[PDB]
């Protein structure tokens, strides 16, 4: 289920994190207006770029913490607040987050592995709800 999936992703997180983020950028190429320095690069070229690997892993490190702290795929309001208040998130709207979770669930459904994709869809929806409640446009 969802808690086991957190353990699965954590056991190979740099790889999963880069593969899901690449799935997101390829499904939604207009999302690169928040990643100017990732324009005009193939997947293998991005996985050679220091900030790509390090920023994407740090993102998924904290995503796994928020998922781990959730009850029944509902995040803590302290975590949603952190994600809204972060200077790094100044530009963003809830639809940026919805698109990331769409890509993440599609990734999971394509894997041969027994991911609980319905739980990840609920999590993404619940995080979007929480971000809206914590003041994200
Ligand atoms: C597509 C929009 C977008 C979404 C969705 C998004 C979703 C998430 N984020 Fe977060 N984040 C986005 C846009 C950014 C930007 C633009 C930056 C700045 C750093 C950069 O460009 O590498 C950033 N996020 C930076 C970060 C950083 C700091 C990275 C670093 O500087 O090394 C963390 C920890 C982070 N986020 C957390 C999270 C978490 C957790 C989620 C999932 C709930
Ligand atoms: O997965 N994400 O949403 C990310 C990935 C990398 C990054 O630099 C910022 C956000």
């Amino acid at each position: 289920g969802f808690k086991q999936d957190i353990a699965t992703l954590r056991g190979d997180l740099r790889t999963y994190a880069q593969d899901i983020f690449l799935a997101f950028l390829n499904k939604y190429p207009d999302e690169k207006r928040n990643f100017k320095n990732y324009v005009g690069k193939s997947d293998q070229e991005l996985k050679s770029m220091a900030k790509f690997g390090d920023h994407t892993e740090k993102v998924f490190n904290l995503m796994m913490e928020v998922a781990d702290r959730a009850t029944d795929c509902v995040p803590l309001a302290s975590d949603a607040s952190t994600l809204v208040q972060m200077k790094q998130h100044s530009g963003l709207t809830t639809g940026n987050f919805e698109k990331l979770f769409v890509a993440l669930v599609e990734y999971m459904r394509a894997s041969g592995q027994s991911f609980d994709s319905q739980s990840w869809d609920r999590f993404g929806k619940n995080l979007v709800s929480a971000l809206s409640s914590a003041g994200m446009k």
